[PDB]
């Protein structure tokens, strides 16, 4: 019946999803999940701040999870710093994976980073919800933790942590790395953040500072420490011609990413292109407005829109938040607006160009939108109808 | 390649008999009724008895029960108070066992291991009322599980707790329920309050069992404690060409929490208590009672889990561990109790001792102990003929 | 007549399997040709880190890693100095752990344990220079472990330890050797080093795990660590009509050493601790650590290995059991250090317990233990399904 080369390849490719889906169920059932330290390291940034841990090569890699502490000290003679709106979560500035063929999945900030942590978790990561139980529970082991306030003279001690994705969940392996069979190594940079980066000036952008007062200037990290555990699944199951593998989840990249965008003029739309050919699951975006971040005032509306100037959700600031706390039954910190596109990921050419927008209300001078995307990029291939 | 694996599975065999038993299971869901019923309410003074063997209805698929206790502490000190220990009212029953109509025992432990037990089923502190901003007023407005924070010197408290006892694994899992239609033979639910010896600790004493602790606990007594219990089963249940539509599986499987104390710890020795054979443990409970002292992990270096021969399928030090379990009940279990959840691929050994879970402490006070918890499936006859816990 | 004898080998069988493996060992020893070559250097400081995963080549048959420590001590006090604890530089290393290709663990255990088995293994006090009247100047020329016996207020002191990480059981036994050339996974050697914390104990702190005790220690710390690991390996592998013609029996096996630590002496009473069962145990070391004191043999009646039927097969005083000792490695090992060799006959239980290793102390003082130390083969296999340590 004439199947074309269309049909064709589709056919051969409904028969590879259902074989990595069934590869996939086979390695989740007969492998065992570990978590093991990789490496630990104590220092001062005022000494080194970057670093290049060597993850272990064994099974499929889903992720690792990153333990930062660190003790702050204010000298100033009498001024206080005050937590900025991220706080620890800018203990990491940056983060950069690379796999054994030196393929670079995600490369982000540690904000960004911390806020997909959030919205996977469906609540702020690894927090500790309020409740009116009279037995104890609560904040007991302050696992994410940092003082509100340091007031001159004190030293305050932070923790942070932040999981760096390979696999997109527990569940789902797509984006998973791999050394079963050996033989191809890295890297996990971290890049801390030093006395430049977290301590902002009264008046200066506080949006990757930790900690912002009067007492800025003499405000020193006394030390940093952190521990990576590697997320991984051990004895792979074999088969016939070798590990059952899901090769598709394993050939596609789960990446995070961030980029900055200029050019807001008041009461016109603000649009950002999405970059074709990925498939993006999330979008989150942070208006910096001129290093003023607002909780919506200085916003007409948000939106994604797609090549006719259709609007799928144009939503004023208010009723954008209220989708995001059916998400993670709360409120991104101030400026920070986030848009869940998981069942139904925007990717160019399957419906013309798409841009998220944002039509401010207000702006001031160095306005810019941080643009923060969640996405999987696959095999591209073309067609001859 | 902790070892069996999934050829534990080509073991059972009667793909067969589980693709029967969840058909079976499916039907009676779909066409019984649920029903939660007063079985038993009773109020009484602990200075005269403290424990009750209550005797469930026996009628359809019991599911498990539900038991309220409510209770008037006074402290008749002249002028110190007490205040809440970490467990607080989850000490309002001491222990309570389950016996079903064949005289076989399913769970055995302690009021705050069931407690504990029921908040990690329900991911959040058990019938617990989350806070929010919400302008409407949603709150604590019925004070479901409540009790003052400190009894003051002459002041009369007034305490609220409810347990769920299971027999069934969940609403949708009846593994572990219990036929009770079949039989006139009795069930016994023995349950053991808290009594004006064991709910008030002086300042030093250890806390671990009491309610309130503090300088005015020797003259702290019960006003009264009230329980009442309601029983959850499934009624109406389907029948077919064979009688009863029943699964088997479930039915002949036993869903039991137990609990176990292990001593002999030392500063930066691996600590191993070691799991039995034939039980498939779903999770592991493990409360550092440092001689008294309960600490928010300080006094550990790490916990884990280790299979003989391979290692540890996950060494972590106290806050990454406690990090995997905020993942669990959205908050932090209270002091010195630590959880492990193995709900996906239950910790089962065939041989004794191939699996144990690990402490290795930092500092060790006189009379240190852990005090574990477990939940696990059993085959019913498994532990009759080949089971202990406990590993020296 | 402990109990199961020579049936052991009868049940093994493959007298065409062990005649055929011990032929093929012979025919790689001949063909193939030694190297021992560097993998890895590093210098640091304790201060930052002491943990390190170094990565071996993977190349051959591997048969062990010897590792090369150096270190420099300051002795900041102002006016008080410290000397070497009774394992001293045996102490650099705190733990060691190997995991070969296919991700199984061999030997986890302590540094000082390791170092008393090459010890055992060597016949005398391992890489030592044995003192003789010879008037030519052989002697303590290269000081190739080295420590300076004390260090005082203000200076610093150059130390050198080496260790041997055996794979292999022996240069010309190559069970527990490891295949190498066979996949692109890699193996990983993990050493854990002293640092600030565990290198320096204060006058009347346990100096166990130390390298150097005294009034000075609170200010005593490390310059620098350095380390070398240097890799033996089998090179040039034979080939046959089958392609590499290799010793299935000596590749399947495990040869590792692991440590454990019991607590629970009162005196007077028999303390066992019990030998697990598929694990053949070539020797057997056991630390009285009582309660930090360390003495030679007066806080002890007796020691003795004991067998189901039979009794005690070696029940001994304390300088009885170590006149036993001075026969393996020519002189005792330290204070509270006690050794047992089985090389020949080696403790294989079939049952959990069937054998254990005991100690009827004397005197018993508080947090007093025993830390245990294991050499012992095994079957890859058995070990990855079966096996634990340890009775309690």
């Amino acid at each position: 019946q004439q199947l074309t080369p269309a049909q064709q390849a589709a056919l051969r490719n409904q028969q590879a999803m259902a074989a990595n889906l069934q590869a996939r169920q086979i390695v989740l059932q007969q492998s065992y999940p570990v978590i093991q330290q990789v490496e630990t390291q104590t220092f001062d940034p005022a000494n080194r701040s970057v670093f290049d841990v060597t993850p272990a090569n064994v099974g499929i890699v889903k992720g690792f999870l990153v333990k930062v502490t660190a003790a702050i000290t204010n000298n100033h003679a009498t001024e206080a710093v005050a937590l900025t709106d991220f706080g620890p979560a800018n203990l990491v500035q940056r983060v950069i994976y690379y796999d054994p063929d030196n393929q670079r999945h995600t490369e982000t900030s540690g904000w960004h980073l911390h806020f997909v942590n959030t919205a996977k978790q469906g609540a702020p990561f690894l927090s500790s919800m309020v409740t009116d139980s009279p037995i104890k529970y609560g904040d007991v082991m302050n696992v994410i933790d940092a003082p509100a306030t340091i007031a001159a003279g004190a030293t305050g001690e932070l923790t942070m942590y932040y999981w760096v994705p390979l696999a997109y969940s527990e569940t789902d392996l797509t984006g998973a790395v791999l050394a079963n069979v050996p033989q191809s190594k890295q890297r996990l940079k971290l890049e801390f953040a030093n006395n430049n980066t977290a301590f902002a000036a009264v008046g200066a952008n506080p949006l990757e500072a930790i900690y912002q007062g009067a007492g800025a200037a003499d405000c020193e990290f006394e030390e940093i420490s952190y521990t990576v555990y590697q997320s991984y699944l051990d004895q792979l199951p074999v088969g016939q011609n070798g590990y059952i593998l899901p090769l598709i989840d394993l050939s596609t990249l789960y990446n995070l990413e961030n980029s900055a965008q200029a050019g807001l003029t008041p009461n016109v739309d603000f649009v950002v292109q999405y970059a074709n050919l990925y498939r993006y699951l999330s979008t989150i975006a942070v208006f910096d407005n001129g290093g003023s971040f607002n909780a919506g005032t200085d916003i007409n509306y948000l939106s994604q829109r797609t090549a006719n100037f259709s609007d799928t959700r144009k939503l004023d600031p208010k009723t954008w938040a209220a989708q995001t706390r059916r998400r993670i039954a709360t409120d991104f910190p101030k400026g920070v607006y986030y848009c869940d596109n998981r069942d139904k990921p925007i990717y160019t050419l399957q419906y013309g160009n798409v841009g998220f927008v944002v039509n401010p209300k207000t702006v001031n001078q160095n306005a810019r939108l941080l643009m923060g995307y969640e996405y999987f990029t696959s095999r591209t291939e073309l067609v001859n109808a």
